[PDB]
């Protein structure tokens, strides 16, 4: 009843800078296991008709671990696209500036934060209730979509398996391939939530 | 100041099973970077001049991130050999019939216990303080080392990174590579410890 939702681009389209080997890990095995653990977890549940993000606001244990991982996924495929990177433009370039002063000062912190963010892992930047942006961290499956108010806009997935094909130990390489694929579009859509 | 502790076995030795290339970076590199990074932090503080298992006891944050890890590494490299794996024998067979039931019971219950362990994790066969077994997992760095009067007598490391390059995704296939070299003499060692 989840479906694992085809890429936003082509298999081969994020070269070469995260091959189409790790796309086929990681989204036809790692993300694909996710949808098919939640789809076999939740009947005869509170939460069989229930929404993803209704489940992932709602649940604890393996549940949840799924849940959020299904959503974690789809909103970071949706942060990387094929001819983008670069600085951003528009209301997030701005809204980059106000918070942290560059884009180059956000792209070191970001950066930074993810490097050293230990074990399974993601590094978000998101929106708080006040409207002022944030780098946060989070482990494993927890994410800032729980937090209520706070609305994420940008991530990288740090879970070993995301570069480990590629990159194997080297977390520098990975974000330098990050920063080449960031879609803006997307964190702009986002910004305007 | 440590150092990385000497591979117990060639780089070769636990082919085909885990192959050299992946001793070349969890040995290498991962295991090699947590004593860099131990190193890093230790200078002027309380733990300068401390073993590693007084460090381990007395830190939390990135000193026992650190220094965990080592020492999980050398215990997991320990825990594997060449000429290995199978049933065990003797008094490690009997205090496994004994807690478990069977070999057979025990091994089940112990990748049952890893494959379900989420993110980057160990699952540990351990010895409590009233001569007791029982499997328990831990996340990320943590050990029942830091438990009183527990002695940690097997580990599987379930850190992504260390069955990636040989299994990719799948758990299963590496805990069948455990299997087959764990080392049952390291095993007896440690429930004299
Ligand atoms: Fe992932
Ligand atoms: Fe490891």
């Amino acid at each position: 009843s989840f479906e694992l939702p085809a890429l936003p681009f082509a298999k081969d389209a994020l070269e070469p800078h995260i091959s189409a080997e790790t796309l086929d890990y990681h989204h036809g095995k790692h993300h694909n296991t996710y949808v098919v653990k939640l789809n076999g977890l939740i009947p005869g549940t509170e939460f069989e008709g229930k929404t993803l993000e209704e489940i992932i606001k709602t649940s604890t244990g393996g549940v949840f671990n799924n849940a959020a991982q299904i959503w974690n996924h789809t909103f970071y495929w949706n942060c990387l696209a094929p001819n983008a990177g670069g600085q951003p433009t528009g209301a997030v370039a701005a809204a980059i500036d106000a918070a942290f002063g560059s884009f180059e000062e956000f792209k070191a912190k970001f950066t930074d934060s993810a490097i050293n963010n230990f074990g399974s892992s993601w590094t978000w930047l998101v929106k708080n209730a006040d409207g002022s942006l944030a780098i946060v961290n989070t482990s494993n499956a927890a994410t800032p979509l729980t937090d209520e108010g706070v609305t994420p806009l940008l991530t990288v997935d740090l879970w070993e398996h995301a570069y480990y094909i590629d990159f194997r130990n080297v977390r520098p390489d990975y974000m330098g391939a990050f920063w080449s694929l960031v879609n803006w579009s997307f964190v702009e859509e986002n910004l305007a939530k």
